[PDB]
């Protein structure tokens, strides 16, 4: 089994429009933002222009294949796989994906998609130029799937919150924390899980 | 009918170019804007840059299926369904859809599409920085279908007009009301229904 | 015959790349701009940012269908029909079509396409802030078809020149007139008809 | 052989990805810019924002057909024909094609494509506000095909250099000249022909 | 076989989604940036707006043919070939490809793709207006493929670092050097090679 045979199968059998749900069991999607840069801040308008890696992970067993005597991983175009319909609730602009829209698929059906995104948000900027700085919270979760179909969860809290952050940034990061939530909206019957990421940063002293 | 079978049928049988009309009966489309944010205001030019959820709903019985022994709802791509050719009459820019273009389809043929849109409009801004504030009216309705084919109607007046509004917005909402209309234009023979939404807001005093 | 059957036929038999010409007879296309708004003016640079309805009409008999028992009209996507390759000669930016790109087709082969366009032009702005105001002329005609294939003609001079104009516009319209032309260019052998629309407006006083 | 039949053949037999080369003989492509307007100039940054007609012409005999009793020319979409991969070497932005992307095809296989393009360039602006003015040179030629496959050549020097120029332009044209070249680059083995157009203009006085 | 037969084969047999890997052997991709221009600099924000040729080269033997009596090179659209999923790690905007997205393929399976790109970056701008100037480093490597699949390497150090640079640029180039790297990220298990290009330039005097 070669990469050609592997990609060819996934391409020929995959269905991007169908969520890899197993029974009433929701699809476990883990989200993790890794800030790469903070470009524009406006404390007057409370708007931020930031860059980050939307490190996403989930499992699709219909993509699994035996790799004992074959490659364990392959790069698959996002368009040939089903992908979480995630959305940043307080995004003020659409995502400007800066990187190739390819995902990584492991023979066991594990999918890893980590695109670099530049996007504007509406959040609390007050305190940016302070020692305690500002705390901009960004909430992102499925747009059409509720908790019974899709569930989002945070990840790796170890990793230095700014090991990927640009050093030439006009700003600096104090701390980053992610706490998942589960909300029921008057608009909508069922509950919608989402990961809230709090970006505590400040202008470089 | 697993989710794959459901989506597969809709995809294979649907016709996005055909309005789900039953007899001389128009398609009942309900529109409801939920303001999420007001980004830029210019009282001199009377131009607004706002974000909102264009909560739309209508019914397409050709999408209905028996859900007695399967899911009741599925997420369908907008491109696989017929969608109302709505247009904001005083929109100054085209809609910047910020969210995944997926709709939600209920087994009974009910369709719910609620994209988050950022868009500019030409309306009355005078009074923005006033206690009574300004009242910006936005009218949206079908562009090519008259009242006999498509009819638009407002919805849920209860819901707090700003329960989804951003708190970090430079502005605040006093009140929001929607009143449907029915106009005949010299340009055009038949009548064209539309929902007029009045946004009474003001700068934070 | 119901809309599905109608749209289905047009879709299956139409050819967007073929001009509906009958013999050496040109296709009679009528153009009519209805100004909706004037957004930015610069008398120094003679540039205008305006919004208007490019009300276009022509006839394609290959789309005609018997309707003694069926609607005589349907909404057809622009991509499934042949459309006039019109261009605004003094357009400084490309057309930002603000509305659904659907056309209206009458059972007799009559086609009506009226998109709302925002676009910048290079024209005479001098006099904008004057009682007599400025006169910005915009010329639009087929880009590749000469008078023997396509002929453009103005229309309805009655209709109040500003019955669709925005009232919140920083400017106001004095008068609008359209006079068709027929030019032969040294560059090009045959003659190219075009409609010249003169927009006499001024800053509201 | 009406037009539908003509377009239908070209569409069904054409191959946009294949250069109409005859033997080791290159394809003779003639390029000719006709300036329509000069919109923004910055002598400090040496950047120009200009509009022009990229009048292009070449020959593709596989498109030829018997015009004995059938139309001689037809309008063909650019996407159904092979087109020169021209590029403006000092273009600072990509081409904003302002007109329908249709080409004109003559029964003998002659192809004429003249789109109106707005684009920014990096060139010599110094002297713009002078009697002798500035001379902005723009070089454009095939990006991937060398002299043995594609050869570019200038054209009609008669035509008044500003018979299509906008009169409301903040600037004026003194003279326009085009001189073809043939360069071999260290980067690249073979030689690459290109047409250099010198735009001598100045701010009006 | 003619140009047509060659392109036709590549088109009919190629697979853009499959990396041309031979055994556990990685694909050797060589990257080389040739700066064409530096458009905007901001020492305060450490952001650069630059234009360059992302001269890329690699080998895909499945594209090789017998040119022993046929043309040896052809221009192939990027969409019909597999292409390295390269990404500029500190790119602040996505690539604005200014040129035709065509690659050059040699009968031996060698592929050469050199698009002209305008793009913004986050790097060290301090010193721009200095004799020693600033050194802006840009790192680019595969986004999804590690060193075992894709390996990147610099190239030709001879070529005058500014023989393609614009002379009208507000800035000038002192020196350009490229040194490949190999990094293992806590985020990611395997190692990811990348080419680091250091642009030492300064404002003119
Ligand atoms: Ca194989
Ligand atoms: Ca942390
Ligand atoms: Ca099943
Ligand atoms: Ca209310
Ligand atoms: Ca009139
Ligand atoms: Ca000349
Ligand atoms: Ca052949
Ligand atoms: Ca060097």
């Amino acid at each position: 089994f070669d990469r050609a045979d592997i990609l060819y199968n996934i391409r020929q059998t995959s269905r991007p429009d169908v969520i890899p749900t197993q029974r009433d069991r929701p699809v476990a999607v883990s989200v993790s933002l890794k800030f790469i840069n903070i470009l524009e801040v406006n404390e007057i308008t409370n708007e931020v222009d930031v860059v980050f890696w939307q490190q996403t992970t989930w499992s699709d067993r219909t993509l699994a294949w035996n790799s004992s005597h074959s490659p364990d991983q392959v790069s698959v175009p996002i368009s040939s796989l089903w992908v979480p319909d995630l959305a940043a609730y307080n995004a003020i602009s659409k995502p400007e994906v800066l990187t190739p829209q390819l995902a990584r698929v492991v023979s066991d059906g594990e999918v890893l998609y980590m695109p670099s995104i530049r996007q504007r948000f509406s959040c609390d900027v007050s305190g940016v130029d302070t020692e305690s700085g500002a705390t901009c919270r960004i909430k992102i979760g499925s747009w059409t799937h509720h908790s019974r179909e899709i569930s989002v969860d945070p990840t790796t809290e170890n990793s230095d919150d700014s090991e990927y952050f640009s050093q030439y940034s006009r700003f600096e990061i104090l701390d980053v924390t992610q706490k998942k939530n589960s909300v029921t909206y008057s608009c909508c019957p069922e509950a919608y899980e989402d990961v809230e990421v709090s970006l505590n940063f400040r202008k470089k002293g």
